[PDB]
């Protein structure tokens, strides 16, 4: 790997308090290219730079292009990815959703790219945006944007449902020092043209990655109310038992504690411990892997998206199964905190959610595969008893309607729940984040 030439959000994440997703079209390739080379390319933050606190810019900038943006730039080379080429709108029906609920700018292929601006204040971001718009002039056009932020206080690093996020990533072999239980993968799973990437890419694409962007609204008061209404009977407060159900749905407690290691009560100390909070496989000493949902439901979100021992491999950490289906996640929450009024009425009045960002070298193996073949598949994971696992309670989709999810109730692993959508996709796009040398190189030529 040459982490000098790889955009930082791909392998490191921007790790700033604020981010802006600036979605643009290219009006005029010729003028746009000039300013791409002079104004954008030299300030794109790399993995190497973001990997050291002393070399992190006040504004971390990354930029990615859609198939039609690349077309607008006169670049027609085959990036080796049909899903990217066709755009996410065309792919929506693969996830049993429709472009009906999408931001209208996303329901098409008019968006040519996205600029990711990140800084610890919104002030610095808007300065950089004002400069970009000034210098590019009418060669660029803003079609849509989404402002996002780290949540405040003790919810920093947690997503809108309140769960600590950004714990689990694939370790890239030869680059990351793997953590206990962490999967270890070839660089080519995430970085196009890198080690063991079987797909031929254009020359200017080596060091890049596909960026799956999803604007995912979360119905937080509704979720909270559902958990309280369905809290399993037992010891502790109603909220504690409600939290237990929530944790069974995610596969982690709000603290980050993986339920597979903490199956009856939260242990917040575990969530804060990078050396132990991923050290599991779903295998347990005296339990049948195929039928035991006492530690973690077969349908739990993280078990659906990283099956670990459910797809074979070592029963002791680290489990190394399904390395090719790993994704890097750089998502960040958007929208305001939940208000008292919303909580009292258990009803959302304004949009908040996750600005979901997934990187992978193959869309068909990454985001698209986890959503369609695993999360939305009522019979995944395979070989379980009962065999009908049901859907991912967090992201599983059923054309807008309630999702049948099994195994969630600790007192009865055959008990089914009919769970309304908590996450409402408003769509997004598939982009390609090029290596930095390509931005001021071929893409500006
Ligand atoms: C609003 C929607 C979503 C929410 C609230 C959500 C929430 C979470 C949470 C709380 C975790 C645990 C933190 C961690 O392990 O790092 C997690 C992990 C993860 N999620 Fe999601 N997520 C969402 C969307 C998605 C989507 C759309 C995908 C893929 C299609 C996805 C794939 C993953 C993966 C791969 C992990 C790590 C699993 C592992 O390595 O064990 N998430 N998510």
């Amino acid at each position: 790997l040459n982490t000098i030439d790889i955009q930082g959000d791909i392998l490191v994440g921007m790790h700033k308090q604020k981010q802006l997703f600036y979605f643009f079209a290219i009006n005029d390739p010729a003028t746009f290219k000039t300013h791409l080379a002079s104004d954008i390319a030299p300030v794109v933050a790399s993995v190497t730079q973001l990997s050291n606190v002393a070399t992190q810019p006040l504004v971390a900038l990354n930029i990615a292009f859609s198939n039609t943006g690349l077309l607008a730039l006169g670049v027609t080379d085959n990036l080796g990815d049909s899903l990217f080429a066709n755009g996410q709108a065309k792919d929506a029906t693969s996830f049993k959703e429709s472009t009906s609920s999408w931001v209208p700018q996303f329901a098409g292929t008019g968006i040519h790219g996205v600029i990711i601006l990140a800084s610890d204040t919104t002030d610095l971001i808007d300065q950089q945006v004002a400069s970009i718009e000034s210098t590019f002039g009418s060669s660029i056009s803003k079609l849509y944007s989404l402002s996002a932020s780290i949540r405040p206080g003790n919810e920093a690093g947690h997503e809108m449902f309140g769960f600590l996020d950004g714990i689990a990533q694939p370790a890239i072999n030869g680059f990351n020092t793997p953590l206990p239980g962490q999967n270890i993968v070839d660089a080519g799973v995430i970085i196009t043209g890198a080690t063991n990437d079987p797909i031929t890419r254009p020359s200017w694409a080596v060091g890049g990655s596909f960026l799956a962007f999803r604007q995912l609204e979360q119905l937080v008061p509704e979720f909270n109310k559902y958990l309280l209404d369905n809290a399993p009977a037992g010891s502790g407060s109603l909220q504690a038992r409600a939290d237990l159900l929530g944790a069974r749905m995610v596969g982690r407690w709000k603290s980050g504690a993986p339920i597979d290691l903490t199956p009856t009560a939260d242990d917040p100390a575990l969530g804060a411990d990078a050396q132990r909070n991923n050290n599991f496989t779903y295998s347990h000493a005296g339990f049948d892997l195929g039928s035991d949902q006492s530690h973690c439901p077969f349908s739990a979100h993280i078990r659906k998206t990283r099956p670990r021992a459910d797809l074979g491999g070592s029963l002791t950490p680290p489990n190394l199964s399904a390395g090719a289906n790993s994704i890097m996640r750089s998502g960040i929450p958007y929208g305001p905190e939940v208000t008292s009024a919303e909580s009292a009425s258990n009803t959302t009045t304004q949009e908040r959610g996750l600005a979901f960002v997934a990187y992978q070298a193959q869309l068909s193996q990454g985001f698209h595969f986890l959503q369609q073949t695993w999360a939305d598949n009522a019979n995944f994971p395979p070989g379980k008893t009962p065999a009908t696992v049901g859907l991912d309670p967090i992201i599983g989709q059923n054309n807008g309607q309630p999702r049948v999810v099994n195994g969630l109730l600790p007192s009865n692993s055959s008990a089914s729940l009919s769970i309304p959508q908590f996450v409402v996709s408003h769509g997004g796009e598939y982009f390609f984040s090029p290596p930095i040398s390509a931005i001021g190189g071929r893409l500006s030529a």
